[PDB]
């Protein structure tokens, strides 16, 4: 007996992640509109631009947090408690928004979810690995199934949580996100005790006695430096929310920049390609979400439901490309070539979105099929770059590996700056330029492709 050919324990981790992703993308699909609401009532004193900026830097920090949680599990608390307590923090984050507060609860929610996801996300993925002996051929299949559970959660949550929001309001919808994580904890806790190795209740590489102090010194100096920067910021009068967002942008970009400088050259165009690609892919929940609400005739259905298109297309495309990369025996494109083309599709997905405004004006409303087409194109690009991203990075070590996972944090950090440029007046130029820019850089990478596959 198996779960799709895999060890039964995969079913537990599959459902754990399904419900965690349910809670996350449920929250994400209505959080921008929530902020709009809070602005409209005078409760939240920011612009819509800044609110878009918040969505982006929020994602950036969630990704950054994720590149840290593995270390914390492996060296300090253990992967199994990391997933558990991570999930508890996430749940608390959604409960905070379900409570009868307004703008004042936003920051606490965000911090809880940033920390919680940093604990849970890398570490569930680690427990999936543990189901398999070192040389088990099923490993890639198992991970492919696990990812399907991720995508399934991402897909149903906007539908269910978005509907809930429109029927019963924001607080009830947010409480549904909390309940989703709770279900995931239930299944995780009781299902985990049945199938997971007891070894992973503890760190597998605990800090040695002489490793504790230098770690403490490092963290302490980092916190002190960060705090000192904020202090100087407030002294020189740079203390608005955009300023704080800018500080976080700089931190998220500085981190790979320093890693590069420390250290490879061949990787820079690949990494820049990844960054730009994730930028465009992460704007679906921000700029495309805005377009959905403002420019699409969606009067008969919740506009949050558009956020389901991204994981729908991932799910549709995935078995096809799985087959494709095996069927394509002779002259399959190299990984650098995949990045190039992947970025070109991202670019096409924005170029497409420039058409309706150019043709019809930006004052009216256009068909939902423009967005459907846009997501169709960007996910095509995702199928090209995502499955080879870690591989091409690895084959070109622990720090640079993380830079691949960092690419999406950097992409979102960049978004925190760019999405503030988006509005009805700039819509066509915005989609045109960043669309065109991505295509062109994709063409640059094609030129560089031969040199790179060589190295
Ligand atoms: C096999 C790989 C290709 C699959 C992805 C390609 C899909 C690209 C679609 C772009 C065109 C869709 C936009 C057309 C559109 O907006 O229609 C509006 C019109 O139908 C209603 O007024
Ligand atoms: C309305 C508050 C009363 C609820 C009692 C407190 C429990 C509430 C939330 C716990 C969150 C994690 C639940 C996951 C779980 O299965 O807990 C396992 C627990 O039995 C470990 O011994
Ligand atoms: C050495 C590797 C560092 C990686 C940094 C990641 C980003 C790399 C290049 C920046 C991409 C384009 C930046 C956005 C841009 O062009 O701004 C256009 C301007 O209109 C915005 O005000
Ligand atoms: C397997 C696919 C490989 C072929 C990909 C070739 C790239 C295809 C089309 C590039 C279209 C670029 C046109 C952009 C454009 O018209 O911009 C106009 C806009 O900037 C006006 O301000
Ligand atoms: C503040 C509300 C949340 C309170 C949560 C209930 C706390 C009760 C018991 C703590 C459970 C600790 C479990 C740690 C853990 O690793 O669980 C993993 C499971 O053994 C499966 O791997
Ligand atoms: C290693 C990751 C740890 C970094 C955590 C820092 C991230 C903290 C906040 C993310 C940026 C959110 C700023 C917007 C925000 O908090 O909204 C607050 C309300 O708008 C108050 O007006
Ligand atoms: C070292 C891991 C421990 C993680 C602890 C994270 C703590 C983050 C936030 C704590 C406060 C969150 C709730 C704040 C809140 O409920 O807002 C209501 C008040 O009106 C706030 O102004
Ligand atoms: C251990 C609890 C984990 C389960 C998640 C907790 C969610 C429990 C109950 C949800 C209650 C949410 C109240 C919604 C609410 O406040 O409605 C007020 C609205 O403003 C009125 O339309
Ligand atoms: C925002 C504050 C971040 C929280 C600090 C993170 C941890 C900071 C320093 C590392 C201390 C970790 C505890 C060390 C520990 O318990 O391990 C014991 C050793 O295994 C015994 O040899
Ligand atoms: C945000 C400010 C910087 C944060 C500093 C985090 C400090 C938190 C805990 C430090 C604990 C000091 C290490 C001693 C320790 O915990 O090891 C005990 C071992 O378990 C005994 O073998
Ligand atoms: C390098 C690790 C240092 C720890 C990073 C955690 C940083 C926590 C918050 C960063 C600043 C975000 C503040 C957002 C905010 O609410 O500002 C609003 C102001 O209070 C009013 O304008
Ligand atoms: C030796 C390092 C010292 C500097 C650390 C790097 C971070 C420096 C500045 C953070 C960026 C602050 C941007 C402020 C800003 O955007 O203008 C102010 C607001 O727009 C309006 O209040
Ligand atoms: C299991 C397959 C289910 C696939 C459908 C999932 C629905 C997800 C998002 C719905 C987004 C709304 C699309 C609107 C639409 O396509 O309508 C086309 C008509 O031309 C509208 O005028
Ligand atoms: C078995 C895998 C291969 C199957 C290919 C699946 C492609 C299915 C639908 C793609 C639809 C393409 C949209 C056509 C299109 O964009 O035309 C635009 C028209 O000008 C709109 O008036
Ligand atoms: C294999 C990946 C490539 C798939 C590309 C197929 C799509 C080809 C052309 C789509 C061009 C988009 C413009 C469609 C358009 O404007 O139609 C006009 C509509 O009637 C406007 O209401
Ligand atoms: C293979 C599928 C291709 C789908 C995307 C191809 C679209 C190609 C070019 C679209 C760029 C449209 C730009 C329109 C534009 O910028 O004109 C500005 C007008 O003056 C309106 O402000
Ligand atoms: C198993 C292989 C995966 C095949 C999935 C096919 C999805 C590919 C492209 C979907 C593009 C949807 C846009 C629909 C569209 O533009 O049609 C135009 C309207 O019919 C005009 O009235
Ligand atoms: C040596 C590589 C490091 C270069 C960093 C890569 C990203 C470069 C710039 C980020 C884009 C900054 C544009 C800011 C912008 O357009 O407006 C910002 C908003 O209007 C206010 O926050
Ligand atoms: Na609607």
């Amino acid at each position: 007996k198996t779960f799709f050919g895999q060890p039964l324990g995969l079913s537990t981790l599959f459902m754990t992640e399904m419900w965690e992703r349910f809670s996350y993308y449920g929250m994400r699909a209505i959080l921008l509109y929530y902020m709009w609401f809070l602005i409209s009532t005078g409760d939240l004193h920011i612009t819509r631009a800044t609110a878009a900026s918040i969505m982006a830097i929020y994602a950036s920090m969630v990704y950054l947090s994720g590149t840290i949680g593995g270390f914390v599990a492996d060296r300090i608390i253990g992967a199994r408690p990391a997933v558990f307590w991570g999930g508890v923090l996430i749940m608390l984050g959604h409960i905070v928004l379900a409570l009868p507060f307004g703008a004042s609860a936003l920051f606490g929610s965000i911090i809880l979810i940033i920390i919680g996801t940093g604990f849970l996300k890398p570490n569930v993925s680690t427990l999936v690995g543990t189901l398999y002996d070192e040389h088990d051929r099923r490993r890639d299949a198992g991970f492919s199934i696990f990812v399907f559970g991720i995508n399934l959660g991402a897909f149903i949550a906007p539908l269910i949580v978005g509907a809930a929001q429109e029927a019963a309001g924001y607080h009830v919808a947010f409480s549904l996100a909390a309940i989703g994580m709770f279900i995931g904890l239930l299944v995780y806790y009781f299902g985990g005790k049945k199938t997971l190795d007891p070894h992973y209740l503890r760190p597998t590489d605990p800090l040695a006695p002489e490793e504790v102090k230098p770690l403490l010194v490092k963290v302490s100096l980092a916190v002190a430096g960060f705090i000192a920067i904020i202090v100087v910021m407030n002294l020189v009068g740079w203390n608005s929310l955009p300023a704080y967002i800018n500080l976080l942008t700089i931190v998220a970009i500085a981190i790979p920049v320093f890693y590069f400088a420390w250290m490879v050259v061949s990787y820079i165009p690949l990494f820049i390609a990844a960054v730009l690609f994730w930028a465009i892919e992460e704007q679906g929940s921000v700029v495309l979400a805005t377009f959905a609400a403002e420019r699409v005739d969606s009067s008969w259905f919740p506009v949050s439901w558009f956020q389901s298109l991204n994981p729908l297309f991932i799910m549709l495309y995935t078995p096809f490309f799985a087959w494709l990369w095996t069927a394509w025996k002779k002259n399959q494109p190299s990984s650098p070539t995949k990045f190039a083309v992947g970025l070109m599709f991202a670019g096409l997905s924005f170029l497409l979105m420039a058409i309706p405004g150019a043709l019809y004006g930006t004052s009216g409303k256009v068909s939902p099929l423009w967005l459907v087409g846009s997501w169709a194109l960007v996910i095509l690009g995702e199928m090209l770059i995502s499955p080879v991203g870690l591989s091409v990075t690895t084959k070109l070590n622990s720090q640079m590996m993380s830079m691949w996972f960092l690419s999406s944090s950097v992409g979102s950090a960049l978004n925190a700056q760019l999405v503030t440029l988006y509005n009805a007046k700039s819509e066509v130029a915005y989609f045109s330029y960043f669309g065109l820019g991505s295509v062109v850089l994709g063409i640059v990478l094609v030129f560089l492709s031969k040199r790179i596959q060589g190295l």
